[PDB]
């Protein structure tokens, strides 16, 4: 069994939305899922499996950060994930997006030292798995919800960026940031699976606190709800 | 009027095809444009601009390279593009990758030092404007032509990269290597422009020639067909 | 209240041991601490406040990682923390370490890219509070533990270090590898506060899974009274 | 036959001028060789072969950036030159430089991606083959022609480049900026061939237009003076 | 015999203290140790050994900078030096630090390109031998000498520090600069002799001239003391 | 006074010659000035002025690395002098070098943390006063000594260099390897004084030893004789 994530591979479905809260996790197997099983709880990596409109689907928590999301991804990929997607929030980096909006991650800058270690300090474009990005982009239309499609950036220093650092990426594509997508983009190629993200704005840099939960919240149940119907049409 | 592209407000068309060779844009003009006019050729980077199904449409030649490619790229927007897909050749990093094959391009690895020095050194995920990016999936679709979605690398020195150096890629996602994308992405975002890339497989990183007339000018032929298909959805 | 760590200064003593496994938090509160409370559980990090030996001592969860870290010590200094001293595990650099040893951090050579980003990519040389550092050291000697004292190194990329990498960093006088550390010392200084770090070795780097839980257990028993008895002594 | 510039050993001298614009290319064949004959033009990379003072002596275009050059300079060694010396323009870092003074280059300060990935990112000092630097500089000072002898250095964004940071540059022994130089210099050493270049300013960086084509021009023409005759003496 | 510190094995004691400047190594030399004899004077690289208290112990001029540091740390190791302990001068980074201030260094920040280069430019935290570290600090108490305990950083330039940049690294725990500790501390652990390194604050950051001599030269006094009974207990 | 070099103005002449070693200041002005002088021997930087050929000429002691000889040159030229000319060995980088050879240096190639700091990381080719240069090169011929033109690599870490990274370095031109020279030319552009650099080849890298004593004996004269003969002519 894998050090972190206690699971075997019957546990763990081809299909998985990766959550960094472990709250949002639990939220999502009993909002979503059928018979839904929890099969990991070692380190607070809630993982649970279960059925989506009759197909298989886990929800694994990834904490916070590259470090902790690229070693649950690399013991996902062995626990026999091949389709993983992440459902986050993220920091606006313009006045532009308004909290509970939706974006469709088409590649992540990747700010952080994980992706970094990956690559031995080389450049590189971190982005999601074309199909599964497309499958994203298509619900979101579909279900009518406000969404932008373009790029994000997966920060180390949560508390390091500052409002003008952020203006300042914005002018060259940064929507938001977060702090997972790179990694899990870089894995997905390294490895062979198929990975996507799709994140709900809920703040902007700078602000103290997050947007009301209820706005919060409703924009979760969206990205949610996108990111299930995605997995099941790759 | 610019200094390298010497043209004047009214010769560039909104739509704007980017082949690094000038030949292939004296051909794509000839080709596929009704009444194709040349606005400039200082310097040896050909312009032209002519109708494809009633609508304006622009061919310009970039020369090698992204410090080149940047300059036009600069000009351009001044003069008025607004929607610039790049159409050129590649060097497939892998061995499925077949000569004359198709590639549209996701992202470009950053491996230039055009978009290092505008981005003063820091990380970055150069990717084309997602609607454009996503008009060319669609038309290679409707067409029929055989194709691969995903990441290419954009580099300095043509004769630096071993094949040894070309595998280690692939495993990390690169599709191929070409010379332009990156600083054509980049400067996307930060002019505010859409912009985007289909390349045609040329030959394998390691041949001392390219692929037979041929196979590879049927690859450039539906390239250029999938590009101004696209170019007129945007 | 912060973002994360979602509590009040008042829920938050002065001293503070900061685990990366909510399991060990939950562990060390129960075994050591009289009347500990959880005061926070929002995102997985569990937090606690009891008495030791009369003292108020929080055991605060840190997740994998040092932008995890990072922003749990962040908030906490925000919460009135002035003492932090990290009790986890590192991967032993080299064959001579055994699982069960522990490791007073004199140093953390910074392998990741959260302290990257504070620093602006500047040099830097990650060390912990001298009167912490000390005291760590003197009650291991008082306590009569076995133990080692030298550098660690924090790393982002749990799996891509390979065993040879390891040992080649050994010869530079790293004992064991980590993902916290750095983090916390810079901060520290940083912030104006007082840390430190002690682990217990739980396996030699390469290792399939970790040692048995016996061996591991009492080196973790014995790393947190030494880190108890170190946070009274400052 | 060489993939960009298609040309065969037969086709070129040992010595060749090395201009960026293709125009520039074939007024010097023609106002300065006898029976030029020219051997490729395909991506508009004019190259030509003719007799300087009974010494024949070939005038290939390399196209704007390093990218492009390095191309060029790295086939024309493939075809046997011996003997590589630029001629090119190049924009002034100091007010003191006027447009139509020439700059024999004493060294190029890499600030290109080309160089840096032929070094694999480590440190360098392009600079000319000894004997080929005293040549031009020796015919420089024979023919009385105003001059300087110094650094410039090799960029590959021509837009990113600001007035204030030229000054800065400037006060380092910058006297100009360029687009070739430095690779041209690196492979010199790397192929084991001679490499020199000789410059005519065209303009100060800030200008939104060049010199009068009137004292540009006159440049150009002692410049090229310099390059035949220096060429002919090694 | 080294190449540099022409001495034989024999000339060298096992503990050895390591001022830059040879005159303060006579100084030491005849000031407190009996029987003083100088073993080499080779590239003014003052070198004596004699007694203090009984103990063979040496005095070795390392000259100014980490490189002349390190060629005089790595031939005494080869001589077999055990225990190498700095004591120089450093400048004060704040104004919190008085001259002829002490200050015993817990690290320093690798601001030199000796580290760089013998680390490939990896990341380190440069540190002394932790049981060193401890006799400085130990015996600076028991002397009752007044003193400092933390970083200090190690530069290359002299004269480009300004005075914002060093109150901009005391922001980060750096107390003083100097121009040797992290190449002696990295040696330390590479060639495994215990090192440590004691400063007297001789001036701040931005002074045209050193403290009053008579205030310095007390400094240097307990300086010294200090370093001989530390090597002593090692 | 200066603060490592305590000389007064009128101590130092326009001409300097900085050999490393301060043995061989002491016998050049022995061997070669008429009424030698000493003006300082603090920190061992030996110091001399007298006359060559009835011109004032000073030979100062440099030490070894470029920030012992980075703070001596900032020093002499705040003193007065203009021109300086480092007179020093170097270890031969290929097998075409014999032991006493010389070396006029066209450039130095970067490798040290003196100029890296001054530069803020930034590129950069150091090179000697175009005059100087010259000087030395016309010298070397005139007096008829076998010498060699181009580039040397200015390192930090004397231990470090293998004979493998040796060769490396021989394929990019490099001839020799010393400490000295990159930051010479670096602050020669800066403030504004003109200098140079001729070395006499004492070894290969990888010897124990360097040549036998009359061998490069004779070199250090040959080359001496070139430097005094040079700066009178400049
Ligand atoms: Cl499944
Ligand atoms: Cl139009
Ligand atoms: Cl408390
Ligand atoms: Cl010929
Ligand atoms: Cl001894
Ligand atoms: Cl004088």
């Amino acid at each position: 069994s894998p050090i972190h994530v206690r699971a075997h591979p019957g546990d763990v479905a081809e299909r998985v939305l990766l959550p960094g809260d472990p709250g949002r996790a639990e939220w999502i197997a009993k909002t979503f899922l059928q018979n839904p099983r929890r099969y990991n709880d070692h380190r607070g990596l809630w993982g649970y499996t279960g059925l989506y409109k009759g197909v298989p689907v886990s929800v694994q928590t990834t904490g916070m950060g590259t470090p902790s999301a690229a070693i649950v991804v690399e013991e996902l990929v062995r626990l026999g994930a091949r389709v993983l997607v992440r459902v986050g929030t993220a920091g606006a980096a313009s006045s532009d997006l308004a909290p509970g909006e939706l974006i469709v991650a088409q590649g992540a800058v990747p700010l952080d030292g994980t992706t970094r270690q990956y690559l031995e300090g080389r450049p590189y474009a971190p982005v999601p798995d074309p199909e599964v990005f497309r499958a994203l982009w298509r619900r979101a239309e579909a279900l009518g919800y406000p969404h932008r499609v373009g790029l994000v950036a997966s920060e180390d220093a949560f508390y390091a960026t500052t409002p003008e650092e952020a203006r300042a990426w914005a002018r060259y594509g940064v929507l938001a940031f977060e702090m997972e997508a790179s990694a899990l983009f870089l894995l997905g190629r390294m490895r062979g699976v198929r990975t996507g993200a799709i994140l709900a704005v809920s703040n902007r840099i700078g602000d103290p606190e997050l947007a009301p939960p209820e706005v919060l919240q409703e924009g979760v149940r969206r990205m949610v709800e996108v990111a299930l119907e995605a997995v099941l049409e790759v």
